[PDB]
């Protein structure tokens, strides 16, 4: 899951 989170890490600049 933590690691998980690397995938939506490019999502958080995704709508910036």
């Amino acid at each position: 899951f933590a690691a998980a989170x690397g995938l939506a890490a490019p999502q958080x600049p995704a709508p910036f």
